[PDB]
């Protein structure tokens, strides 16, 4: 019940209780609503959220590292079969020499 | 209801009770919130800060790091296909051999 049971309501609900036995609560007591205005997040509050959002980051890029290695792997084998044209190459070298 | 019952609040409060009971409290039981003044962060605050603000840092730089060597691997990779090239040139050499 919460969800509507936020701060305005607690306010009113205390500040009642208060007018029946201590009145005069709006300006000594309990800070009146229409100045209660939400607190600045901390520097505590604000590095964590920055840091736990890098070390997601982190993940992501983690991930990403092995879409490349594999790439690179794959292209390594396409070189191999690329100098292995160039063995293909030889057989020419050694006619030539059979030819002479 | 705490953001309302900050400080002022609270000192009021109190006072009152002791005004009650305790009168002067004014000027040798609670401090007068004229000069309440916060107090300085301490050593122990402050290099915890800069030296949790560094432990994300350091996760940022990670990050950075993948990037970078993705760049190299690429350009490994390009440098790969130039000499690859050069083998393309020896074909030249082997047929200016078979001219002469």
């Amino acid at each position: 019940l919460a969800p509507l049971f936020g701060l305005e309501q607690d306010r009113y609900m205390t500040a009642q209780i208060f007018e029946l036995m201590g009145i005069k609560d709006t300006h000594k007591y309990l800070l009146p609503l229409e100045q209660y205005q939400p607190p600045e997040p901390s520097p505590m509050e604000i590095l964590q959220l920055e840091m736990t959002k890098a070390q997601v980051e982190n993940v992501q890029a983690s991930s990403q590292k092995m879409i490349a290695d594999a790439f690179d792997q794959r292209e390594r084998t396409t070189f191999e079969q690329q100098k292995a044209a160039d063995e293909l190459s030889l057989r020419q070298e050694e006619l030539q020499f059979k030819q002479e």
